[PDB]
């Protein structure tokens, strides 16, 4: 009985496990429950705090993954399987994981809290790419990650109802943050220095905690990687959530109370079977059950909230990867596949645009096509393919990120921005996808420090750099090494100068304007084109 | 006769002519100035098509320029060469249908290719007698036969009540065609070759050239065309029949006036009265818009220029087309607040959004906003220098550069041999401020070879550059190809194609080939904007 691995939290005693990290040992406490299991009549409901337990609870293994769709499109392929559940599915999934250094920190240590992506329909805090042992070992970070309910179970809402009020998956996240406040000191974490970070839907969740007042007293800094609370995919309105839930119920054969009660009688897989049948158009980068503008968790649209919010005592790191859109095209755009070069025709490109911008009218879609066509080479298959990627990435990620960066800076927040430009050498996906959505994560979490993974020696050095920016940012609100002259420095992003840095194998380079002309099209013009039509 | 220079006496269909021996730098040239080619379009002939000049008796003295067609005179900057050079330099009169011929001296031995110049000035001004149009240098240095004609401008040339008999519209274009017919019949008396006639012109002159390409009765009158900073298509070169009726009716009311009665009343009005009100008829506050221009009558122009270029057969056609570096800058001082020739015209963002409404007068609110969003530099959105240069580019691109691109592309796709240039050298002698860069109209003096006149103060480099441009123009007139057959040392000017979109830079440096004539921006004006305005 290693007394390093024995902790008393408010609910009772936990036994962690000592894990091996390349530079030494770390204490991991995995599968710690923070809520009553949301099963039975607790489906679709806000999470209740976990009841106190007796004796010593075993926290040496990851718990179950929240019930979700499992990707099947490319069976056995590591590029997709890395994002698949790596534990048993269950609605009993409300557990978090803590990594600390070994021995546990002598003094209060900044806490990083990770919130996975997966489009609000998948994900799990147990995937290898979220392994927190490296950050814990190399940087002395206390790292926390939680499971939260996804798909219908987290986000199915009949707005205004008692038994499906929406956003419960975010409330799951809020409870896990509350748990960190009440318990993290026992692990040597500092509850007065909590940084949230997350990628894709994980980032938009971070953003919603920024935009929801009850969350604001649970953290101090935020990192948003390749996702935002604003934009076309992260929220739906009350009316459109109501519609999708009602439609899903009809599809599984089911007064709000009565509708939800019948939904509760249904096996988990039955709800998942019809998850994808509720979207109003054929689309990519669009997800069925996502946070809803409820007037409660979200008092208004993210758009309204970021426009009018006051962000004075807030520090934020935001960024994108070089190729945010490539990945998505293979999931419904005719002419795209990982198994060839996906060189498309012009006609395929116009059709791809109606799918990438499913909300777009004929004219708006025309505007998109005309803007992304290279008129020097209008029919060049390579350009058309790269443009299709760009349309999707810009519309869903880069331009929403630029908008967020701008509003926050203008409203007093301290903002740092990046673009991630290094393609992992170990990448399973073909070269034309470049640096795809999600492939910065393994570098930030420090996987290349694991020799058995076959990352190049330069990639290991790169990983070390990124863990430093992230943890420096967690420590101080500033990603710059405070005891290191020469970098050159990573400057704050501001609306005037619009400075941001490239992260790649070469040293930091400062650029200005994050797709400034193109984001002006998405952020300023396009809204006017639809709002008149 | 008996005592005159025997080489200056020529006979044409209308009678005998006496011309003048003129000094050019390399030697003498023959000029025949102010040859009548129509009956004076005066009195009951105002607004009417031209009738050919009736034969005269005796020897017509053809030694001086004749009247300039009645027109508005620019007074914005009195005394300033920049504006004065474009102003009438002979008496204003409705009796103005005269033409000019320069030939080598003595007149050439074998039939020589003919260049016909059609001046610009928005269809409200111009004259073939202006110094920048002096054909003496092309005649002496290149051996060219050069012809230029006066044609009616303003109300006298374009006021139309479409369908009527007393004001059919496009009569200024008919003046031009008559002078083309005069060249067919008479040019051989001067040693000119009626089987090698090339039209060239700038601005409205270029629009005019393009309209002769699109109007079949003019087609048999010439073989090749150069269009300099202007096209028959685009937003200013033509009006609909409806809009011309509207403007002609309004102008009638303003001077206090059934189509026959209206026109008969307008005929009793003095010429100056009409000029005094010609600017009061435009539908909006604008720049680069002119009141009385060619009308789509379904006769001279059987359909819109845009329709005619999209469906025409241009297999047999050779065209040279191009633009200057700063097409729009000139236009900004005549109506956009914030701009002047006397300061850097550094403007604010507000002055930019207002300038866009005036420069794109036909744009709705959405389109205006589209224009503004496209031309804004979102890194420095409030920067005055950028806003100044963007305002210029908006006006240049909308009116000249993008219409030219549309033209080159549509003509090429459909058989024509098209050569394309951008002219980028600013005259050392220019009197407009530096911010205006290379303004509209300022390549003309180089094409015509004025820098060859020692007394004009051009650099030696400019004199050489001018000779190069004279070479290209006359090669293209001669053969349909601007390149020198011998000279394989000098880089080649490739044709413009839809596939490759090639064009050359014209400056002091050897020809450099560039690709894509403002390709991205022109997709906005030519593909996007029309759709936006259909909603
Ligand atoms: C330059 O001159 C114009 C016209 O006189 C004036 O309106 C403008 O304000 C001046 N520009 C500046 C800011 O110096
Ligand atoms: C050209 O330069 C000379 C010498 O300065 C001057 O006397 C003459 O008037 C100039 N001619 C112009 C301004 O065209």
């Amino acid at each position: 009985e290693d007394p390093q691995l024995l902790v008393r939290v408010r609910g009772g005693q936990l036994r962690g496990i000592r894990l091996k990290a390349p530079g030494g040992p770390v204490s991991a406490f995995l599968g710690i429950p923070f809520a009553e299991p949301p099963v039975g009549s607790r489906r679709f409901m806000p999470p209740e705090p976990k009841r106190p337990w007796s004796g010593v609870l075993d926290a040496t293994t990851f718990q179950n993954v929240c019930y979700q769709y499992v990707d099947t499109l490319y069976p056995g392929f590591e590029g997709t399987e890395m994002w698949n559940p790596n534990r048993e599915l269950s609605e009993d999934c409300l557990y978090l994981n803590v990594w600390t250094p070994y021995p546990r920190p002598a003094s209060p240590t900044p806490v990083l809290i990770w919130i996975y992506g997966g489009g609000f329909y998948s994900g799990a805090a147990s995937l290898d790419v979220y392994d927190g042992r490296f950050l814990a070992q190399v940087e002395g970070a206390v790292l926390v990650s939680m499971n939260y309910r996804v798909g219908t179970f987290g986000f199915l809402a009949l707005p205004g109802s008692r038994e499906a009020p929406g956003n419960v998956g975010l409330l799951d996240q809020r409870l896990a943050l509350q748990w960190v406040q009440e318990n993290i000191a026992a692990f040597g974490g500092d509850p007065m220095s909590v940084t949230l970070f997350g990628e894709s839907a994980g980032a938009a969740s971070v953003g919603m905690h920024i935009l929801s007042l009850p969350s604001r007293s649970l953290f101090h800094r935020a990192v948003l990687q390749s996702g935002t609370p604003n934009g076309p995919w992260a929220t739906v309105s009350a009316g459109e959530a109501r519609r999708r839930a009602t439609l899903l119920a009809r599809l599984v054969g089911c007064n709000d109370t009565e509708l939800i009660a019948c939904l509760r009688t249904r096996p988990a897989q039955d709800l998942v079977d019809h998850e994808w049948h509720v979207l109003p158009q054929e689309s990519i980068f669009r997800f069925s059950f996502v946070p809803v503008v409820d007037g409660d968790f979200l008092s208004d649209t993210p758009e309204a909230l970021i426009n009018t919010g006051d962000f004075q005592d807030l520090q934020v790191l935001v960024g994108v990867v070089k190729d945010e859109g490539s990945y998505f095209l293979v999931y419904g755009v005719p002419g795209f596949s990982k198994d060839n070069e996906s060189l498309i025709s012009r006609a395929q490109f116009l059709a791809g645009v109606r799918i990438g911008v499913p909300q777009a009218s004929d004219l708006a879609a025309e505007a998109v096509v005309l803007h992304y066509t290279d008129w020097l080479h209008p029919e060049d298959p390579t350009h058309l393919r790269d443009a299709m990627s760009a349309v999707v990435g810009d519309h869903n990620v880069v331009c929403p990120v630029a908008q967020l960066a701008g509003r926050l800076a203008a409203q007093g927040a301290r903002v740092y921005a990046y673009i991630f430009e290094h393609r992992a050498s170990t990448l399973t996906w073909p070269l034309w996808m470049g640096v795809p959505h999600g492939y910065e994560i393994e570098f930030i979490f420090g996987l290349p420090l694991d020799p058995s993974l076959n990352y190049t020696t330069e990639e290991r050095i790169f990983a070390q750099r990124l863990m430093k920016y992230w943890t420096n940012f967690a420590r101080t609100g500033d990603p710059n090494d405070p005891r290191d002259s020469k970098s050159p420095q990573w400057p704050p992003y501001t609306t005037a100068a619009q400075q941001y840095v490239s992260l790649n194998l070469k040293p930091l380079e400062v650029r200005r304007g994050l797709r400034a002309q193109t984001c002006a099209f998405w952020n300023r013009f396009l809204p006017k084109l639809l709002s008149a039509t």
